[PDB]
């Protein structure tokens, strides 16, 4: 009853913020070596560079648009070079915004498809020959895709499809030793909700601590003990699966 | 009661063969106004438009391929035109192909998004203006997004994101009097099984037979049952819901 | 086209009050011969007799406590003897209570185990020989059993033992004609919401409305409208599956 | 996952998924309490290799059809750990009877054991949890999917999901997780004492529906419990963990 994660080699997409920024350096921590990706140069993906160099491993960040089918070719051709292997894919790289559904522009609905869904489609595709006879796949879905809200539509869309792709890819790859699942997540504490001052703040904390039945928001740390879990052979027997992260929520 | 259909105008997309078909034709035989779209040109189509207007009420068939959003702008046009009003729309049309996934081209991931996804989007997204205060959404989804499918990964990805975007519809436009419902089909005889030699078609008929409650595969007009009852104020409280048609398989 | 229920005879749990009430009445209206029961005579029950002999039909209301299976069996001999046949049976007879769960006695455990769970299994066990080789058996599970409600563990515990009932008997019995279905209830005004000082008629309901998507409790007509179509023809490919009746609910 | 010095009960742990996670907490250093009905080779060579480990474990009878008996196997509990971290309901009865013929007594047996037994013992179990603990339910894949001539025990499988979601929202906010493990077909004594010939029917009819082509074990099942039961889920409650294989 070991995770047993120390000199895996992982890939976390969108690790310079929020929820993949914490697994990054969770997995990191414990001994994995990380190659994460962004989409941006910024403050944030710089000081991720540099607790990645602050700990010990070979761990990675480049910069790469998803919604660019290129930039991900090339991604993994970086990754195929440092890496060579892949243990572990967490798709977490993800996009939203509030348009009301009548107003959302064909451009916006492109946009979050191409990053949420096609974005995770292509770097599933271009890992499977990277994680050769034995690995994990682990996409950040959604609990809210199940819910339903109000100026997402097509975000809910995107993290719903994720589900179905990973359904059948278990089904797909299972006897040659590839297993896919899916963290459905709740509301996760990011630095974009600590930068809220206050009022729009301790207000949203409150709306979203009493859908919940643990009465807090989640962190990214709490999302990673999942991804740990996944990564480990403690769940050889797991795949196909939607495992919830999200507090008991609604 | 009673459906009380009579009357009312609906818009299927994809009715010149299979399940749609059998929607259109039910629909029209009960008094409905139907309109519909189809890809390309056939001997399905022009069967199908003979049909029609042999049968009594004001249907239109018109061709437009839905991975065009253009094409889509044009039908609504079309629609708003002849119609003025809909109270009924079918999310039918759907295309599927068998790819290993690791060969999986990038335009065809793309044309099963653009016509099963991103196409029953923006037709609802053109159609809720014209649904007005009182109308119903139904989409076709399909059982096997839940259980997975080797080398239609892309299939059941596109197939249960239609969940997500209707969940999130209906919580949008609950309050408005718009409902949003997706129908999870089973295996359906269509004719792309009646026309392949007897038994590769009695081997697959078996196969999945022996997966469902009922012993039988479902038909289209079975499939119109459902679409008629969601169609109808006896369904005027159900909404964001996921409707199995599907024989009870596996 | 139509539900065709007229001469069908019907089996309705519960009938007196609420949900079972509205069904038995709509189906009576709609030309079925409904069987009903209740649990004590109250004004409900005297009602309820008064305004079936108004109507057309050959009905019947007779009092059986469900966690008595000696009054279970009493009641199948009155329906074996009246009616000697039955075309459909809702499982609608549930009962609720709010208790701290660590206080919870083992007593009313047991009561809401024996008449939502027990009571609904031997139901359905003694309508079987009844409903011969065509029959549509309908029971009325709750959205809530899968959202969690704190002070109803017990009742979220067999309103879900319902739906796995209703799968496997949907497995075992799809082949001799017989469909299994539940029907999964949001919250529904009924005579008890009525009974109030308003002093919770509503903080209650605009409680309970906020979190549906169609902004309004649901009505038992609005319930019965989804019991004609499980019991109709134009659903004979739906068993062993959950609909949902909740307007959106969660 | 910070096991070591945890007091966990189990249920049914003389035997196939019990006795595995059984060991396998015990082996991690956790104090493993559990229970069984009948006196057997299973419960005692249990009892041997638990004490071959050394740590603080015990192996009481208790017919969970008898809440008597749930009561008395509490009692020892308090007495023995005075507290507890974890809980695993996995004590279960399966039988296949055409629903037809299903006697009232069978179906009360099945209700009694997986779910009014498994209740009882939550109940019994939530003052020694105290502020912080994790109870875990074993499940069902099948109770989604459906399977004739056992009806009554996919009612009492399903029924546990409710259970939990609502208990989860009860207690959350006082430190406690509840978390459901649904699990697909599991390779237990039971199935290696069958000659090879129908044997190998049916581990090859139920491998067919898994993505991984195989069976489960006891200890696949062991690795989910430990996640539950350690501070990496500590925000994994009121949700149903299929550790399946991928079946259909
Ligand atoms: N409560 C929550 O936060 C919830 C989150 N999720 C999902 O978790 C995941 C991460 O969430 P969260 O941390 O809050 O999101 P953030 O906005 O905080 O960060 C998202 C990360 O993804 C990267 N990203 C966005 N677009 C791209 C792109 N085209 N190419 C490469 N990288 C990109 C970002 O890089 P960059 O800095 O360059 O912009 C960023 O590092 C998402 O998939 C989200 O849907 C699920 C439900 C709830
Ligand atoms: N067993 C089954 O049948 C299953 C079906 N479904 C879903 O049912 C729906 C229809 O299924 P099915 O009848 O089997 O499919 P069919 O192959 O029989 O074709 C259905 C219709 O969709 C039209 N279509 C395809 N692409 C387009 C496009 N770009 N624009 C407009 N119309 C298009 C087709 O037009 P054209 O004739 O011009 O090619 C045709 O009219 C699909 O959405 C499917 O995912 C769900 C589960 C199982
Ligand atoms: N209304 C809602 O919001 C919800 C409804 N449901 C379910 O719908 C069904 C309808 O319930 P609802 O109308 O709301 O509640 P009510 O209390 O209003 O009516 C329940 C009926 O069950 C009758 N009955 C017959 N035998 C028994 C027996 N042994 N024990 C108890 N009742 C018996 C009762 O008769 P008597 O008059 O003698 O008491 C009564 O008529 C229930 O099963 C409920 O769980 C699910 C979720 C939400
Ligand atoms: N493929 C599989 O094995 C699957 C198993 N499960 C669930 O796993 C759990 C155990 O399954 P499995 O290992 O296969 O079954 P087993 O028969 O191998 O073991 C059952 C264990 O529970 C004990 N038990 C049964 N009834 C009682 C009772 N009243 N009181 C105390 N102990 C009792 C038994 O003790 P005793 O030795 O005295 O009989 C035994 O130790 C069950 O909950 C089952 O539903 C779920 C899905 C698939």
């Amino acid at each position: 009853l070991e995770l047993g994660l120390r000199g895996k080699k992982a890939l976390v997409t969108g690790g310079s913020r929020g929820v993949g920024r914490g697994v990054v350096l969770a997995l990191a921590r414990a001994g994995v070596d990380v190659f994460t990706c962004y989409r941006e140069e910024s403050d944030a993906s710089a000081s991720l560079a540099r607790e990645l160099k602050q700990l010990g491993g070979d761990h990675h960040a480049l910069r790469a648009d998803l919604a660019d089918p290129k930039q991900i070719a090339e991604l993994f051709q970086e990754v195929g070079r440092r890496f060579g292997t892949l243990d572990v894919v967490v798709n977490n790289a993800g996009v939203i915004s509030h348009v009301p559904y009548a107003e959302l522009p064909v451009a916006e609905w492109q946009r979050i498809v191409d990053v949420n869904l096609t974005g995770a489609h292509l770097v599933i595709q271009h890992a499977i020959p990277l994680l050769g006879d034995k690995g994990s796949v682990i996409s950040i879905g959604s609990k809210s895709s199940e819910v339903g809200i109000p100026l997402r539509a097509h975000y809910t869309a995107t993290k719903h499809a994720l589900r179905g792709l990973t359904r059948s890819l278990a089904k797909e790859y299972g006897r040659s030793g590839l297993r896919f699942n899916v963290l459905a997540l709740g509301v996760v504490e990011t630095e974009e909700l600590h930068a809220l001052p206050d009022d729009e703040r301790a207000e949203m904390t409150k709306f979203y601590s009493t859908k919940t039945a643990l009465g807090r928001l989640g962190t990214p740390d709490e999302v990673a003990g999942a991804v740990a879990w996944l990564a480990s052979d403690l769940s050889r027997y797991v795949t196909g699966a939607t495992i919830h992260v999200d507090g008991g929520i609604s």
